[PDB]
């Protein structure tokens, strides 16, 4: 089996997972080829060849059961620890090697590490010691216990400190040795040894420029002592040095409000972070760190808000971000990080406008959309919340790119709770939700005098139920929104008002009465809905007129309204309309209240001079006057 590893090194067109059919023979193959590899291994090859050969070693390894045959794999990957190219192929061969016979892995491991010190310690130079180091660093965290009793050794300690007291401008050993103490703060017992022993070196190489970062990145796994961590990190984000290092650092700390507050208050790394999310070099790694930090340090408390508004306004909304983040491609945890942004933006009404323009109502649509048969979890709910807002604050048909403001109402309608015959919605909302919910819906429904709304609730019998088990709420609010998304609804028959006025039914005879008892209901801004949803109808479906001026409970229950509240405004008019188109379709009716002295003169009082932008009041109060007049004549 010689050929095929000249073939598997050769070059990247061949592949390994190709080759495995030719290999099989699992009594030669696997022996021969790992024979191959030894003699092969032997030498260090070009960093192409060594890709190779340490992406297809791991598995052959998980393969071979015996032994024996993977012995000198631990001293050719530990030989190898200071290829940076080639670091986590060796880390995977590893820990394929330790998948199976782990035990004899960390004991073959610990034994090398040994010679390797001696070596070390015999070494003039340094290339030893750095040898040694990046090997601990290597593999420390699958080796933990032979890594861990070398590290913690006064011999290994005594050699390793001397030379980094010596040779503090070789900058590889330096380098080697912050890497290795960071990976090693992984143990507890490390973690104490450094944080009692290395804080003297550590302060020292923090004020060397060149070893400031991973200095830095080492102390953080260990309050002045922190800030001048977190103002390296952002100092040196700004500046556009080490993008990677630092984003995971600032990504992770922008978790504390005070590291929140420093970063907000430093205006030339918020521009940074901009720049870098919209630059197009910047890798798909880092802008999802950057994406967390955006996400972290616009996010509302639950510092001070009128900060937080003021970072959103200035650098998010200002340059643009949105609008870009529309183009830029984004993996499903940057999406996330994005709608975060996108909804703490809009928990500050008065950017909403703005937000919208730069296109994040599209953003929100697309993201409902292909989460929609997918993920309905946490920021399912979490883009519907910003949906909500966005539809409280925003004229409909002017907010989607043009694309059509109703696609968004199969998803408001997931905050509404189902009927409850109708199993556990994946969403936890809220009753704010919900309300939130019911006030962009009505807002919806003034599209096309509500034909459109009304069309998407007829398509789907679940969310007329949804709306009509809140016409009941317990809750003010609810059935106030309730009201008002119905009596929107109610500007067009279509064929939603065969649920209140399809009097041959008996279930929507029922609502009927509900909604006339609905007109006594103590919040002025639910009556105000119940009796446009009256007055829209009457005044516009001349059927439905005819029979609602029938209906004695109705006409009582309003004139008794108008008599006793009839100084509201919006109330009085509403009440007036439905009256008086009630009366004009049915003089029988007005007989009724002819001797309704109180009525009479509720009415004439207003055909005098209502306030305000009001000249129905007169006007309809002068009709129902002259009906009345007919009647008594």
């Amino acid at each position: 089996m010689n050929k095929v590893w000249d073939r598997i090194v050769g070059s990247d067109s061949a592949d390994a997972q190709s080759v495995l059919k030719e290999r099989c023979s699992s009594p030669k193959d696997v022996t021969d080829l790992l024979h191959v590899i030894q003699n092969w291994t032997s030498e260090i090859h070009n960093n192409g060849e060594e890709t190779r050969c340490w992406k297809c070693v791991p598995m052959l390894a998980g393969y071979v059961k015996d032994w024996g045959q993977l012995e000198f794999l631990c001293r050719r990957i530990l030989l190898r620890s200071s290829i940076q190219e080639i670091r986590p192929l060796l880390l995977v061969t590893m820990k394929s090697l330790m998948s199976n016979h782990s035990d004899n892995t960390e004991q073959k491991c610990g034994n090398i590490l040994q010679q390797l010190l001696i070596e070390a310690e015999e070494d003039s130079g340094n290339v030893s010691l750095r040898l040694l180091v990046d090997a601990m660093s290597l593999v420390f965290p699958i080796c933990l216990g032979v890594c861990r009793d070398m590290f913690l050794s006064t011999d290994f300690q005594d050699i390793l400190t001397r030379n980094l007291n010596s040779s503090a401008d070789d900058e590889h050993l330096v380098n080697g040795a912050l890497r290795l103490l960071a990976v090693s703060c992984i143990d507890e017992a490390v973690r104490r040894f450094i944080a009692e022993h290395y804080l003297k070196t550590l302060q020292q190489s923090f004020k060397v420029e060149k070893y400031k970062v991973l200095t830095a990145l080492v102390l953080i796994k260990i309050k002045e002592t922190l800030n001048s961590c977190i103002n390296l990190f952002i100092d040196s984000l700004s500046n556009g040095e080490n993008i990677e290092i630092n984003t995971e650092a600032l990504a992770y700390l922008t978790l504390k409000p005070s590291v929140r507050v420093l970063l907000r208050g430093n205006g030339d790394v918020c521009l940074k972070i901009i720049e870098l999310i919209k630059s197009q070099d910047t890798t798909p790694t880092d802008l999802y760190g950057l994406l967390i930090i955006l996400a972290n340090v616009s996010e509302h408390p639950s510092e001070n808000v009128k900060d937080i508004e003021e970072f959103n306004r200035d650098y998010i909304i200002d340059l643009d971000l949105i609008g870009s983040l529309k183009s830029i491609k984004l993996s499903t945890s940057s999406y996330n990080q994005a709608i975060r942004i996108i909804y703490n933006v809009t928990r500050d009404k008065t950017q909403i406008s703005e937000c919208v323009k730069q296109g994040a109502g599209l953003m929100l649509l697309v993201f409902l959309a292909q989460k929609r048969n997918l993920s309905k979890d946490e920021w399912y709910l979490l883009s519907i919340r910003a949906l909500s807002k966005t539809l409280i604050y925003v004229n409909p048909e002017t907010a989607f790119s043009k694309y059509s403001p109703l696609s968004a109402a199969p998803f408001l309608f997931e905050n509404l709770p189902l009927p409850n015959d109708n199993a556990l919605s994946e969403l936890q909302f809220t009753q704010l939700d919900t309300y939130e919910a019911l006030l962009a819906l009505t807002n919806l429904a003034t599209i096309n005098q509500g034909v459109d709304l009304g069309k998407i609730i007829l398509s789907n019998a679940q969310y007329w139920d949804s709306i009509e088990n809140l016409l009941l709420d317990s809750s003010v609010r609810i059935q106030r929104s309730t009201l008002e998304l119905i009596s929107n609804l109610m500007s067009n028959p279509m064929a939603i008002s065969a649920k209140f006025f399809c009097f041959e039914n008996p279930k929507s005879a029922q609502n009927f009465e509900i909604l006339v008892k609905l007109l006594e209901l103590h919040d002025i801004q639910s009556q105000r809905a119940v009796a446009a949803i009256f007055a829209n109808i009457a005044s516009t479906v001349p059927f439905i007129c005819k029979e609602l001026s029938e209906k004695r409970n109705l006409i009582e229950t309003a004139i008794r309204v108008f008599k006793t509240q009839n100084t509201d405004t919006d109330l009085r008019i509403r009440l007036l309309v439905l009256l008086s188109s009630i009366f004009n379709a049915n003089a029988h009716a007005v007989a009724c209240v002819k001797n309704d002295e109180e009525f009479v003169k509720e009415l004439q009082k207003y055909r005098n001079t209502p306030s305000q932008k009001d000249p129905l009041t007169p006007e309809l109060s002068k009709e129902i006057l002259s009906l009345i007049n007919l009647e008594h004549h």
